[PDB]
């Protein structure tokens, strides 16, 4: 529209902009971008912001205004020289007016800014860098058109001036997108305790929070040290969930009153809505920039076979540098792609993040607020998975929100993308594309069907192998070792790993189908292009096809995911909006008043005609009925009925659960309560006594000793500090009561509701509480109390007590004047300072480098001679495919050449047999991942790790918990199964095709060896900090995730108290804090996905600039063709999706193969005694009968602690019914343990028979020697199992031994299946005490010599004990025994007891002489018992 050599040309014929489009659009824009939006910031921080906390004039302003001062004497001596010659245009003249008229406005900004901000203002970072770019691309064609035409376009003067405006500009830009530091100045601190610092997202200019640098401080310090959960960030300016749940319990509420038929999803997006439109804006220009990379590469192509036609041989030569400005602008393009596409990911992710913290505490109020009838519809598994799975469900459709339209989107302009360039030939392709996705979904359900037949096989393992880790003693003892460790081989080797193959065979089955697809696409449309009517296929139509194909890949398998995820969080949603209106407690119950009402004890609360109700559903009604009562000050007043007639009811309605339906009901000052069944939170027993109120030490001492607790705080091992456990698992129903009564007379409250304590508390102790503080010389005498009981001893010390009937009242008056008055319920039954509360956040060991050797154990378990034939494949399959990519380069040349496509089916044919090749060969190495790698792997870690427990000493047992050593056997064997085999593959398939990609392109340009060795240096570098602090930020999500809900589900079990105490807020706002502290480590995680992946796909695009600046320079150099540039650059185009995976999958490597670190921890435990040597008598007990004769002998139970025998040296005669006997704590307990060389022999040995136990092995030793274990011990299954292993025995032996333990017909009593009947632990078992019987049916079967016989320190009954002595008696007739009987009664009728103490045999044989020889210790125990 202005005069020019060419006019307004958005592209000249070079590859730049028109010297009337720089400065008549990229530099006017700026100018008038300023004038719009910089104007408004000057404003801004001029009219309302007024402070000098930002430090004195640095240098860096007095620079930023001197080279401001230049800039603008730059711009207006331009003016000048251009007003000279060539003068009148109108754009460029209009431009350098509204470019000084804006650039005055940049100096203003610059001056304002630097006090009345601390963030580097927007505008002049966005404007002040598009003036760089403007100028740059000014000089640029100042330049072009200089070496390409001899002429200057301004007169080489003007190349000066926009020189220097471009080297001052950018050089100024720099100054200000690198601030010095924030608060510089004098002032000392603002938060002076600095407990954590606030994140760096707040005070970071713009580029920091596009290019995510802001984290580049975390990660540093999360790569040389583990991250406490006090080595975080706090959360943003606007994440406290406080704000968030307001907002939208705001929003939420005027949508209930509003808009007649309400819902919560409008609610959501009225609210969190407009962050979500800028997360669309940024996903459409990233879809649009996403699409304009093939046409660059279409675009190359063409210049590259148009330049080298034309040099073959002049109107207007094809200029060289056209090339670099498309090897240019395919590098713009993918650096705004990625800063595009990451803003969309962190708008979307926050817009997550603003409903798992805005709902997840919305829920916690309405579940303080909600009645107790809907409370107990859905008690509490349902209302706590409402938001641990039925919010995370809302936190993840954000994710998928916007591909609702952009993957409509990404299509439409990928179809249309072909049919403009592929021709009509293009819907073979998609057609395709889209029925394999019923291929996919049917693969993915199977999968998902054998995921779960083999979690179901896996429990089954675990669970047989939990029996063995739980009754580990017994199996040892027995030597059930081995033929009961193939009953786990039996199930693994045979039912479980043929549920792992056929899995295996489908992962490779579908591996295969992901590898052909994406080629059987391609060819099979080149084979339709190629046949039907139509032209040549030359290089610009298939590299460009093969890339727009690739790019629809993605939007097509992510339409059954969203679409899922769309129906899942619509469930949730109906869940939620069902759950946010319910029946809430209805406020107008009872009308709360202060406690200042007298000092001369007045009645605190009135019941006048009042007809309360549970809920108006039915019992609506005489749920309590004509209620007129007073409670007075001062006074215990109690009232009592029986079970639900009026007890409970009447002090749920005091406070305000129920409603009423007339009368008035009032409460004066703050009430304490414990519920009839009173509730303990998680947390130690001091915290219950505060429960959240400030610590007045002396009166905590009155309470201790006042409830008379101080003694079973002495009975606690830890005492106030003592962590009351889940449940009060250390806790029991008297100490239970005691604390919950404890915690509500510490809270002072004016009004106490006691909802009968008394029932769980001992009687003496009772009477002992009553007048500590209940009676009148009890601490409470000076408040007001109501009182539920069933006690006669409270109601004469109450005053004022109330009869009732049925929810109704019969009667309220005092003890004596209803005695007086012939009431057979009654008559014939015969000032202080309550606590405050204050609140807040309740919230080294350096890293090492990776364990290496490790990976080594893991392939030698793998077969390591068939681990290099799965990478020679994984190296096979993609030679294949780019040899494909060759074949195809290739004949698209030579298409080219030729007019026509010279010979369609030999090409095609050798091309489609090149695709198949890898597809074929990726199958292959799948399988051999699968069917020869992994599963031998998982066959020899648990085979071997199985056969070390199984033979480790017991101290290992006794130490370590079971809980973890069963951990190893449930996770760390199927991560180990079916987690760890894939994160190989897809970590080995991706670190090979971004190999061959790099080899190709190298291949194509051999200097590109020198760009990604610098490139391949800073991969390494964020890869190892993005691997190293991720496993950290992500562990730290997961450790503070569970608190919420673990905490949920605490409040909804003891509800009616939190909203008891009246204080409601507290819970809240801890359930508050306990949200911000998960958030404050999700927000990093997130984040440091976003960081590692804007730092890898920028790395991705510099390879695109790379594998094309140096691919120009081939040309120009005249030996490149299309080709050449086609298929390295297609591959470049590639690249960045496949440096992430890499990368991913090797932080998924990592937090599986510690799991093998764990495996091998236990697979090599110091093993016991070899089970077999020479001492192998025939009758596996050396002659037919058995006297053990012991010399020196002593051990420990472990090596330091001290000796459990010291020096024994006895000899038991043949067929002796010994008895040792001992006071507790004297090691005779574990006599047995050190007979069956359970705990080695220290010094001297046990020898049985002429032959000792110490060089004979165990398997061989246990076998005759029968015991009967204190805890009898059954394993979950038959019968005929439970009492032989071997079945060596006939049927008829375990019938007659049943007849004689007295138990055949009890085997048929609960199941008529004969022997097989079903027996386990839990569920299907005998009684607490048929057990002994049944291990004496073991003890029996085998023919035993000696019965180590041990009795149950706990109870017993005396019928079986007398049972069990008759069939030992009469089947050990001629058979050694040593019954080691703690109860003196069972063993002093024995032949020779003998009376162990700290390890020494104190006494002889003579049981009677040991009754009278000087009262000996035998006797002075049984003295004490009472047996003599």
């Amino acid at each position: 529209l202005c005069r020019s050599p060419e006019g307004f040309g958005p592209i000249s014929f070079y590859g730049d902009f028109t010297q009337c489009f720089i400065d008549g659009v990229i530099l006017n824009l700026s100018a008038i971008f300023m004038i719009t939006f910089g104007i408004r910031d000057l404003v801004n921080l001029c009219k309302k912001k007024h402070s000098g906390i930002k430090y004195r004039r640095n240098w860096i302003i007095v620079s930023r205004m001197a080279l401001v001062l230049l800039e603008i004497a730059f711009v207006s001596l331009a003016s000048l020289n251009i007003s000279k010659e060539e003068a009148e245009n109108f754009t460029i003249v209009s431009q350098y007016a509204s470019t000084m008229l804006s650039l005055f406005v940049a100096l203003a900004l610059h001056w304002i800014e630097y006090d009345r901000s601390v963030v580097a203002n927007t505008v002049l970072l966005f404007y002040w860098l598009f003036e760089t770019f403007g100028n740059f691309a000014k000089l640029i064609n100042i330049l072009i058109r200089h070496t390409y035409e001899g002429i200057w376009y301004s007169g080489q003067t003007g190349f000066i001036l926009t020189l220097f405006q471009v080297i001052t500009c950018a050089s100024i830009l720099l100054l200000e997108a690198l601030p010095k530091k924030p608060l510089m100045p004098h002032q000392h601190i603002h938060q002076t305790l600095t407990r954590r610092k606030p994140n760096p997202y707040d005070s970071a200019n713009i580029f920091s929070r596009i290019t995510f640098s802001w984290m580049s401080g975390l990660m540093k310090t999360g790569y040389e040290k583990y991250l406490v959960e006090a080595d975080l960030y706090k959360l943003p300016r606007n994440f406290s969930s406080e704000e968030l749940s307001q907002k939208l319990e705001k929003n939420w509420e005027n949508e209930l009153k509003q808009k007649s038929n309400p819902s919560l999803s409008w609610a959501i997006c009225r609210t969190f809505g407009s962050k979500m439109l800028l997360a669309a804006f940024f996903k459409a220009i990233h879809d649009v920039l996403a699409f304009t990379q093939p046409q660059l590469l279409r675009i190359l192509i063409k210049f590259v076979t148009d330049y080298n036609s034309e040099r073959q041989d002049h109107p207007q030569k094809l200029p060289i540098v056209r090339g670099f400005l498309i090897a240019f602008a395919m590098f713009l393009v993918g650096f705004t792609q990625t800063s595009v596409l990451h803003q969309y990911f962190l708008n979307v992710f926050n817009t997550g993040m603003y409903i798992k913290s805005a709902l997840t505490a919305l829920i916690y109020q309405k579940s303080l607020v909600l009645s107790n009838e809907a409370s107990g519809l859905s008690s509490t598994g349902d209302i706590v998975n409402l938001m641990s799975v039925d919010v995370q469900k809302l936190q993840d459709l954000t994710q998928w929100l916007n591909l609702i339209w952009s993957g409509p989107f990404q299509i439409i302009i990928c179809l249309y993308s072909l049919y403009k360039l592929l021709g009509n030939s293009m819907w073979v392709g998609v057609i395709i594309l889209v029925i394999m996705m019923p291929l996919n979904s049917f693969l993915m359900r199977i999968q998902k069907k054998l995921q779960k037949s083999q979690m179901k096989y896996k429990d089954e393992r675990t669970r047989v192998i939990s029996e063995i880790l739980n009754n580990i003693k017994s199996l040892k003892l027995y030597a059930w070792e081995k033929p009961y460790r193939e009953k786990l081989e039996e199930v693994r080797n045979n039912k479980e790993l043929k549920n792992l193959t056929k899995l295996g065979c489908y992962m490779a089955v579908t591996s295969f189908q992901f590898n052909i697809v994406p080629f059987l696409v391609s060819c099979c449309t080149f084979a339709v292009f190629v046949y039907t009517e139509d032209r040549a296929l030359t290089t610009d139509l298939v590299f460009p096809a093969l890339t727009l194909f690739n790019l629809l890949s993605f939007p097509l398998m992510i339409i059954p995911m969203v679409l899922n995820s769309f129906i899942e969080a619509s469930v949730s949603i109906g869940r939620l909006f069902t759950f946010f209106t319910n029946e809430e407690l209805q406020p107008d119950s009872v009308q709360r008043l202060p406690k200042v009402k007298n000092i001369g004890d007045v009645a605190i609360n009135i019941g006048d005609d009042a007809t309360f109700l549970w809920q108006r559903k039915p019992e609506y009604k005489v749920a309590l009925k004509n209620i007129n009562f007073q409670a007075k000050k001062g006074n215990l007043t109690c009232i009592v009925g029986k079970v639900g007639s009026g007890k409970t009811a009447l002090l749920s309605c005091m406070l305000g659960d129920l409603f009423r339906v007339k009368g008035f009901a009032t409460v004066h000052g703050s009430v304490a309560y414990v519920s009839q069944v009173p509730w303990i939170m998680n947390g130690t027993v001091k915290e219950n006594i505060l429960f959240g109120h400030r610590y007045d030490a002396e009166f905590y001492e009155k309470t201790i000793k006042a409830c008379a607790l101080t003694i079973d705080l002495a009975i606690l091992m830890d005492g106030d500090k003592t962590l009351v456990g889940e449940k009060g698992i250390s806790l029991s129903g008297g100490q239970k009561a005691r604390l919950s009564l404890a915690r509500a007379v510490y809270a002072r409250a004016d009004t106490y509701l006691l909802d009968d304590p008394l029932a769980a508390v001992d009687e003496h102790v009772a009477r002992h509480l009553i007048e500590h503080v209940l009676g009148p010389n009890g601490l409470l005498h000076t408040k007001t109390k109501v009182l539920a009981t069933n006690k006669v001893s409270a109601l004469s010390i109450a005053d004022s007590i109330a009869l009732l009937d049925n929810g109704e009242i019969t009667q309220q008056g005092t003890y004596d004047e209803i005695t007086k008055d012939a009431d057979s319920p009654l008559w014939k039954l015969l000032s202080n300072e309550f606590g405050d509360s204050s609140e807040s956040s309740v919230r080294h060991r350096e890293q090492g480098k990776v364990k290496w050797n490790i990976y080594l154990e893991y392939a030698k378990a793998c077969n390591p001679k068939s681990v290099c034939v799965f990478i020679l494949f994984i190296v096979i399959s993609m030679f294949l495919s780019v040899m494909g990519n060759v074949w195809l380069k290739h004949w698209s040349e030579v298409n080219s050449r030729y007019g026509s496509n010279p010979n369609a089916a030999r090409y095609l044919a050798i091309y489609f047999a090149l695709g198949i090749g890898s597809a074929l060969a990726t199958l292959i190495q799948t399988i051999v991942l699968w069917v020869f790698c992994t599963i031998h792997a998982s066959k020899y870690l648990h085979n071997l790790m199985t056969n070390s427990v199984l033979r480790a000493p017991m101290t290992f047992f006794e130490t370590t918990p079971i809980g973890r050593i069963l951990n190893r056997f449930s996770n760390d064997i199927y991560k180990v199964d079916a987690l760890l085999g894939r994160t190989f593959s897809q970590f080995f398939v991706n670190a090979v095709k971004v190999t061959f990609t790099i080899t190709v392109i190298c291949a194509t340009t051999w200097q590109f060896i020198f760009i990604i060795i610098p490139l391949s240096v800073f991969y390494i570098y964020y890869q190892q900090y993005y691997l190293r602090t991720s496993r950290e930020l992500r562990r730290l999500d997961s450790i503070t995730r569970s608190p919420i809900y673990s905490h949920f589900q605490e409040t909804l079990g003891g509800l009616a108290t939190v909203r008891g105490y009246s204080q409601q807020k507290r819970f809240s706002h801890i359930n508050q804090c306990r949200i911000d502290n998960n958030m404050s480590a999700f927000y990093p995680s997130i984040n440091a996905n976003r960081w590692l992946a804007y730092r890898l796909e920028l790395i991705g695009s510099i390879i695109i600039l790379g594998a094309a600046t140096l691919s120009v320079f081939r040309l120009k150099q005249g030996t490149l063709t299309a080709g050449m540039v086609g298929l390295s650059l297609s591959y470049a185009l590639q690249i960045t999706q496949t440096l992430n995976w890499i990368v991913r999958m090797t932080v998924e490597v990592e937090t599986n193969i510690v799991s093998v670190e764990r495996i091998k921890e236990y697979a090599d435990l110091k093993s016991e005694a070899p089970l077999i040597v020479e001492g192998h008598r025939p009758p596996k007990e050396w002659p037919s009968q058995g006297d053990i004769k012991f010399n020196n002998y002593s051990t420990r139970y472990r090596p330091e602690l001290d000796l459990v025998l010291k020096h024994i040296n006895i000899h038991i005669k043949p067929n002796e019914k010994v008895g040792i006997v001992g006071r507790t704590g004297a090691g005779k307990s574990s006599l047995t343990l050190a007979l069956f060389r359970m705990i080695e022999a220290s010094e001297g040995n046990i020898v049985i028979d002429n032959i000792a136990i110490n060089e004979i092995g165990l398997y061989d030793l246990r076998h005759k020697l029968s015991i009967i274990p204190q805890d009898s011990q059954v394993f979950e299954g038959t019968v005929r199992e439970n009492i032989d292993p071997i079945n060596q025995y006939t049927d008829e032996a375990i019938w007659r031994a049943l007849e004689l333990s007295h138990l055949k017909e009890h085997v048929l009593s609960m199941s008529n299946d004969g022997l097989d009947a079903q027996l386990t632990e839990g569920g299907g078992n005998l009684s607490v005490g048929q057990r002994q019987l049944l291990c004496l049916a073991r003890a029996m079967l085998v023919p035993s010599k000696i019965l180590v016989l041990d009795e149950a320190t706990a109870a017993v009954d005396v019928e079986t004990d007398k049972v069990v002595q008759e069939t030992i008696r009469t089947a050990f007739k001629d058979r050694t025994i040593l019954t080691i009987a703690h109860r003196l009664n069972t063993i002093m009728d024995s032949d020779r007891i003998i009376v162990l103490d700290n390890g020494k045999v104190a006494e002889f044989d003579s049981p009677g002489q040991l009754l009278s020889d000087n009262k000996s210790l035998f006797y002075s125990l049984c003295m004490e018992a009472g047996l003599v």
